[PDB]
């Protein structure tokens, strides 16, 4: 049969604004900051990693080709360990750590690390026509951020996608605007309350000044009432919009990992570990609808672990915009209290590629705080897909 | 772990830098082989569980969600997850690998794996562009070239191949006689036909009319010795042996096998080309990297229960002589069998295919000539290997 | 105001977009022109007064300093005050014009006059790339179309050459008519030589060896009216007339010519080719650009009490076949003397130095045939036009 | 003979910094602004002026080729009016006004506009490899500013040009601070006076809050004391350095103009006009030593008026480096109480194609405030130049 994974250690940056505090580090060298960090807290030397796996979506530079073998041996993992990169859009981050936990169950490794990084501020600009040449005319330089952020099928931005899945399950204005509002204010009590210190690694930021620590997630308005997103426009359609800048995710620099090992391995050393992985599950679905992925993806992991939602104490269902999110827990049937208890995508950001390995450090943290059992990790992901994983606190 | 079935199996021709597939983009290549080999395995594109494609270099938006767009314009259904995969060199046997997990682990019963890359169409970014360079000279970043630079000593992976070829003994002689061989080997193959049951021909545009490309363009057909030892090195100013032409080339291409668990293989009435036994993956010095197959090998027939000596096909790719002739030396193989019908040097390395487009010569081959066992493997920038091996049926 | 006698002259060959001179900069070819002038006047660098040069788009940061950078590579004296001056397509007269005034106000004996383009070089800009883009494509401007086409409208010249045709009865027939008679003209200058002695050889290394570019290489030698017929209208879809065929090409050169006071010329015993008698400047409507040189042409002869048969030869250039037949047309000019040798449909439009190219080919075919008076004019983009008129003596 | 030259109207914009508040104007609409206002000063109309004529040095966009003749079509200038572009570098905006002068002497017009427009924040990176490709390895993306700051014969920085002559001529670091100090304080008092109120012509500019009126050159500290200069650092060259972003000019967007006429169609009309061309004269000198242009320059234009130094009331010797203007003084023999009274590049700021034009309405409006006579206009040019011009307020 398969060999149960157990997930011993993860770790957070906390989550860059756009332009803002991480705009100056890569995507590997904050791949390699969580990797070096995950192996310390398990106690596990960088000699005996068996994989590693990093979800990654928009390459910044030539480095980033080999995003997870310069994360790895950076990080200090030891050269013969190998390292993939991986790209399900949005779902990556959840992906990787999926991937590494294959490797695992199949017994291919005993040990294994499964992150994320994106830097979307050092998104590049491409000019197709600079190899051959334009020979006349103007050309182009291509935005590869906001193209990463159009269906590939219609060429609509994400957010088209998102009006699509409001007009057709019922997600009016008032319940996105209420959806990123408590958002807000979830995320604005963690800070307060200090959820996020244990899961988040400080970055050390040169400026000006001298070094301060980035170690708070700058997305988050603390002072948000409801006046600041009634009074925002739609952002995507010119007619019947109800997608806001301010009811959509951010677009964020960041990375997250777990490292991971067969029982057995943590057994016999007799780590304190975070959680196990219980089950996962894959979904497609119509492009133009890609926001209600997490559904069926969610449903068929469910079944697989021999769960129902009301088993659920903890659920991470990234925000990438209200209008899908409210969506998603609505035909799931789940408790908005219980879904993204701390904020996410809207409040904290969404930093693509390594958003799913985030929000998995999230869940595992809030079921320690909270000493819950099961929590749903699950994201929407742009194409037409949903990835679910379903952990259980140990 | 569910045992898995290579069904069937597809390649384009390679295409030239700058050449017949130029105008192709990665997403239109892949759906290609999406859509051929769904038909040759006579599999509706409502049946597959997983799709996983290997691809290195982006070339525009679109390439950053390259799997799912080769699925759903290569005609599978919207319902089938699909991921992209890179492991530089190897992604395209990774892809291979990934899917075939999907089916080990019984998360689908069918899967696609596949490799498209279009380096021709690799662009050039510009990192400065979206904040502003404010002064001074700023800079456009040739993605192609940095694909093919080791990340960790900015060294051309041509280095890393004169690095492997001091540590081994293999000198410019050896590697110039593998590199005359492996073009003699690939235009025999082209003349005898051997490449045609496996090639998806593609039609390309000209002002001449319409042509069909089907045919490997990298081949010199009239090779001599004369037309590599006359050649120097490019890599290293003094004491190199690395040139052009032992080298392989950089090239634009797709590939696809469609895999099934055995029991869908059985219950379909579908007469597969091969098993899957067992795969391995290795890392190494990144400054030998070119090395990378022979751990990866030795690992892949320790889990397969093999040794050298039953592999009847081996596919190691050339990327450069320097290396895989040092891969030969070290594993103890016979030149005969590698590499049978060329490789990376007279047939091009277009990366994030390579890996899956060997696979397919492999198969193909041991079918010609009722082999048994097969070997692919490949080096991998940055230091690694990948191994799989397959059982004909 | 004092007389102003044009005592050398010198002139590239005009190469094509892309060609021949692709890899001379434009300092590079104004350099050159600078030094031969010198040399053929038997002037030293160190008696120049004041240098002036014509240029329209900049290739790179060195021609921000362009008259300054060819007077000083040219073997012009540093103490020589330099100037750079930009009237589109009439820039290279009005370099010679500007530098004529130095001497007539007395602020100089000695100037050098000239223009210098290449086009082939014409960069791409990025207007956002200083304080960057931050969201959204970007344009690659292509400064060699901005620079063709009109401020007002956004429209190219070509569209202004068919309002022109419009207005004046214009035909197509009458356009590819002066268009083929231009390319005989110049093959038939080129094949008896007349071009020799103006024209500055420039050595372009070629991989086949060191060869001479001497010729202009727009001109086809075998035309016939069959090659014109068969074009058709590429600046407005339906209802055109102006193709590809009757339009000037863009092209890549460099002139000058040296011009002393009457006193210093008389003082240095040098045998002048011309004087200076008059010149004028108009400005039209933008829309009709191309009819600028017929009110500047008769402001000119005003001011030279001159009437136009007095005129012996006539370069008028031709930017369309629409616009210079309706020039010819409206000013009552004889095309037997009108371009002679042909002009910018079968020499080219290098722009920037055309205006001082053709005062070179003008005062040689005066020389050529015992001519007393002749006329340089041009249209100018943005709606101008430039004329002046020279003595043979 | 030559006819006199009657310079009638004069205007400006304030002076924008780099990046700052006149960076979303064009220099063909700095340049209609001015066209436009000169005519109203002068009372003169658009259908009667003979020539146009304005300095502009960086292209930052193809109407830039077409620059003096989209200011004056655009300015109300009539389009039977010829217009012409010129570039002298540092000088283009005193040559724009010594070209459109000659056609005046030379009679062939009445009425003439002499003008500069520079926009440096503006100014484009060229790509030299798009037109016909690059094929493989990394190109170039080419600042044409630095690249215009740069001499085309050695490629070394005007700013080491600077320091051959400061070290030629013996100009101390303290010299060029004590110069530099003065310059931001003289130039403080100016603004606080209203001493430029009636030369510039403010500008409107779009604001999130509301349209606010540009009408203070904004380079200028008012705060400065002697520590903000001795503080700063050498930049140009490591060793022995003298020359600091402080007591350099700074790169600037402005534009101005002059409207000039013959004496007798002037007398005709009954104009109140600024001032009279006395005489103007150009000099070349070693590049490397560009910056003391202005000695020989002012020298043969102070003969041509048959003038010496004594009879200057005003002096606008523009400070592009307080190196070479320090020299510059030195060599001529002026009063530094007399040169550049309210200001100049290093306070004002260099919005170089402009600058020569702006100076020369300053010049002219200090005659003015004083009742001076004569003003020199002087200024050093990029590539080893000098021109400078006498005017006599009448």
């Amino acid at each position: 049969a398969a060999k149960e994974v157990v997930v011993v250690s993860g770790v957070r940056t906390a989550i860059g604004d756009f332009g803002g505090s991480l705009k100056d580090f890569s995507p590997t060298d904050l791949g390699a900051k969580v990797v070096s960090e995950v192996l310390s807290r398990a106690n596990v030397s960088g000699d005996a990693v068996g994989h590693v796996v990093f979800g990654h979506v928009v390459n910044t530079e030539p480095k980033d080709m080999y995003l997870a073998r310069v994360a790895a041996i950076n990080g200090g993992v030891a050269q013969h360990t190998p390292a993939l990169t991986v790209n399900r859009l949005c779902g990556s981050g959840l992906q990787a750590i999926v991937s590494a936990a294959q490797t695992i169950m199949l017994g291919d490794a005993d040990v294994a690390i499964g992150g994320g990084s994106e830097n979307m501020s050092r998104a590049p600009y491409t000019v197709p026509s600079a190899r051959f040449g334009q020979r006349m005319g103007d050309a182009k330089l291509v935005d590869m951020m906001l193209g990463a952020l159009h269906d590939p099928f219609q060429t609509i931005h994400m957010g088209v996608t998102a009006e699509n899945v409001a007009r057709k399950y019922g997600i009016t204005r008032d319940a996105q605007d209420a959806l990123a509002l408590e958002s807000h204010r979830r995320a604005a009590r963690a800070i307060a309350e200090g959820r996020f210190k244990d899961q988040i690694l400080p970055i050390s930021i040169r400026t000006k000044k001298g070094e301060v620590a980035f170690d708070t997630d700058e997305h988050v308005r603390h002072d948000a009432g409801p006046d600041d997103f009634t009074k925002l426009k739609p952002v995507f359609v010119k007619e019947d919009g109800t997608v806001t800048a301010g009811n959509a995710s951010g677009i964020n620099d960041a990375a997250a990992a777990v490292l991971m090992m067969s029982a057995d391995a943590a057994r016999a050393q007799g780590v304190k570990p975070l959680a196990r992985l219980v089950a996962y599950a894959h979904a497609g679905v119509d492009p133009a609808y890609m926001g209600i992925g997490p559904v069926p993806a969610t449903q068929k992991a469910l079944e697989r672990a021999g769960l129902k939602i009301t088993d659920l104490d903890v659920i991470e269902a990234n925000e990438a915009f209200a209008a899908q999110a409210c969506a998603v827990t609505q035909e799931l049937g789940l408790d908005p209290a219980k879904v993204n208890p701390n904020g996410s995508g809207i409040s904290l950001g969404h930093p693509i590629g390594a958003t799913g390995a985030l929000i998995t450090v999230k869940a595992l943290y809030e079921l320690k705080r909270i000493g819950g059992r099961y929590a749903l990790v699950t994201m929407c992901i742009g194409g037409g897909q949903g990835i679910a994983a379903i952990f259980e606190n140990i």
